[PDB]
């Protein structure tokens, strides 16, 4: 449908090379991006990182392992997310 820019900030990696993910809306793009950044191990939920401003390009992805209680929380960190150049 549409491409969305994805850049893992929490990663703290020194790789400016950002990757893009497929999606229909920023809402879904974020959920799809996290699945790649955090991996298939990510099944929690995503939410908007910013609020005071509509300026997109940032989102939050959280996930807590429920059932096995093997850990306290699977993953949970922010991540850049913005819709590629449009018309």
């Amino acid at each position: 449908m549409n491409t969305y820019l994805i850049d893992p900030r929490k990663n703290n990696d020194n790789s400016g090379e950002r990757f893009t993910v497929d999606a229909v809306d920023i809402t879904a793009a974020a959920k799809s991006a996290a699945q790649q950044i955090l991996g298939e191990e990510f099944e929690g939920l995503v939410y908007r990182e910013t609020g005071e401003s509509n300026g997109s390009g940032m989102f939050q992805a959280y996930h807590h392992l429920h059932g096995t209680n093997r850990t306290e929380t699977t993953v949970g960190y922010p991540f850049h997310v913005m819709e590629l150049e449009h018309h």
